[PDB]
DNA sequence: GGTTGGATGGTAG
DNA sequence: AACGCTACCATCCAACC
C-alpha cells in the first residue's frame, strides 16, 4: 500500500497571516489566555520567525514575551481555524475515498488504488499542495510511505512547506538509524525508559526479550515498536469517530469552595451540551486541574442517556467527591461527556 | 481469564 | 519556574461473568 499524509504548516499562525498579510516575515505568537491575569496563559503555536528564538507551543506566554517582547501576540481563534481546516479537508476528499482526519491540521489518504508507484504518489502530493495553495493560500507538508507511521515521519523530515517519500529502502535504513524517540507515540517518558534498556533505535526492540520490554513500557507500545521494526506495521486508514466532548476552564482564583466552583462547572456543561448536538452521552466525568497542574477526575456511567439536568446534579456530586478525596485547591474545572448513544 | 468501569498515565494536536 | 485547552488510547485495579 501507499499512504499520503498532510500536515498544515504552523497552522494557527498561518491562518492569521492569511487573514492579515502584514504579519508575514515577523514573529507571530498565537496564545491561549486563561483570564487569570493579564498575559497568563500558554502559546498554542508561533510562526517560524518567532520559533527561531525559542517561542514554541506549550510554553508560558510570560516566557515568550521575555524572549520576544515586540512580537505580535494574538488570541487563539479556534473556530476560525476549524472552519479553514474543514475547507482544506474537503479539498483532500477529492483525491481519495479513503481518508482519515487525524486532527485539526492532519489527514492520511490511502492512495494505493490511485497511483502505481512512489513517483506518481509524489506528483499527487505536489498536486495536493498546489490545490491547497490555490484555494486557501495555506502551505502544507506531505509525507508519503508504506504505512501511516512512516508517512508521518516523512512529513516531519520535510517540514516547512515540504514533500518527502520514504521508499522501502529508506524504511529499512530508518529502522536502523532513526532515534526511536522520534517515532510517533514515543514521548519523553517512554523514550527515557527505552534508553535505560539500551534501546536507541527501532531495530533494538528485536534484541530484547518481549516480556522485559512489555514490563517496562507496556504491551501496546512494545507490540507497536516491534511491528514497526519488523517492517510489518499496516494499520488501515479509517474514519475516526469522536468519542468524547468536553470543556475545562481556568477559574479566576484557586478554590475548594463548592459554591464558588459550581458556576464554572455549569458553564462548562452548557457549552459541552451545545457541542453534543443530538449526541446523548451515557457517561460524565468532572475533571479538576489542581494547584500544581495535576489532573483529578471523578466520573459515572449511567445505563441510559444523561439529560442536561441530570448532568448538572451529577456533576455537583462528582465535584463533591473530588473535594472530599483530594485536599488541594482546584485551579481549572471542567466536564467531559462520553459513551454516546 | 475477558469485559466493563473508574482513576490515572502518556501522548499529540 | 512560569503554564491552556481538546481529546485520543493505554494501564492498573476490582467487580462481575
Ligand atoms: N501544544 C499545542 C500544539 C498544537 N496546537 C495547535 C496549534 C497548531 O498550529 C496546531 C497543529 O499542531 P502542530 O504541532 O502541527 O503545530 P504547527 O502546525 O503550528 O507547527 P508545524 O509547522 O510543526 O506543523 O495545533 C495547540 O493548540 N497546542
Ligand atoms: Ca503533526
Ligand atoms: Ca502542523
Ligand atoms: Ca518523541
Ligand atoms: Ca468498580
Amino acid at each position: 500500500g501507499i499512504v499520503l499524509f498532510v500536515d498544515f504548516d504552523y497552522f494557527y499562525a498561518q491562518v492569521e497571516e492569511v487573514l492579515n498579510p502584514s504579519l508575514k516575515g515577523k514573529p507571530v505568537v498565537v496564545c491561549v489566555f486563561s483570564g487569570r491575569f493579564e498575559d497568563s496563559g500558554a502559546v498554542a503555536t508561533a510562526n517560524y520567525e518567532a520559533r527561531k528564538f525559542g517561542v514554541k507551543a506549550g510554553i508560558p506566554i510570560v516566557e515568550a514575551k521575555k524572549i520576544l517582547p515586540n512580537a505580535v501576540y494574538l488570541p487563539m481563534r479556534k473556530e476560525v481555524y476549524q472552519q479553514v481546516s474543514s475547507r482544506i479537508m474537503n479539498l483532500l476528499r477529492e483525491y481519495s475515498e479513503k481518508i482519515e482526519i487525524a486532527s485539526i491540521d492532519e489527514a492520511y489518504l490511502d492512495i494505493s488504488d490511485k497511483v502505481r508507484d512512489y513517483r506518481e504518489a509524489y506528483n499527487l502530493g505536489l498536486e495536493i499542495k498546489n490545490k491547497i495553495l490555490e484555494k486557501e493560500k495555506i502551505t502544507v507538508t506531505v509525507g508519503i510511505s508504506k504505512n501511516k507511521v512512516f508517512a508521518k515521519i516523512a512529513a516531519d523530515m520535510a517540514k516547512p512547506n515540504g514533500i518527502k517519500v520514504i521508499d522501502d529502502e529508506e524504511v529499512k535504513r530508518l529502522i536502523r538509524e532513526l532515534d526511536i524517540a522520534d517515532v510517533p507515540g514515543i514521548g519523553n517518558i517512554t523514550a527515557e525508559k527505552l534508553k535505560k534498556l539500551g534501546i536507541n533505535k527501532l531495530v533494538d526492540t528485536l534484541s530484547i526479550e518481549f516480556d522485559k520490554l512489555k514490563g517496562m513500557i507496556g504491551e501496546a507500545k512494545a507490540k507497536y515498536l516491534i511491528s514497526l521494526a519488523r517492517d510489518e506495521y499496516n494499520e488501515p486508514i479509517r474514519t475516526r469517530v469522536r468519542k468524547s466532548i468536553g470543556r475545562i476552564v481556568t477559574m479566576k482564583r484557586n478554590s475548594r469552595n463548592l459554591e464558588e466552583i459550581k458556576p464554572y462547572l455549569f458553564r462548562a456543561i452548557e457549552e459541552s451540551y451545545y457541542k453534543l448536538d443530538k449526541r446523548i452521552p451515557k457517561a460524565i466525568h468532572v475533571v479538576a486541574v489542581t494547584e500544581d497542574l495535576d489532573i483529578v477526575s471523578r466520573g459515572r456511567t449511567f445505563p441510559h442517556g444523561i439529560s442536561k439536568e441530570t448532568a448538572y446534579s451529577e456533576s455537583v456530586k462528582l465535584l463533591q467527591k473530588i473535594l472530599e478525596e483530594d485536599e488541594r485547591k482546584i485551579r481549572r474545572i471542567g466536564v467531559r461527556f462520553s459513551k454516546f448513544i
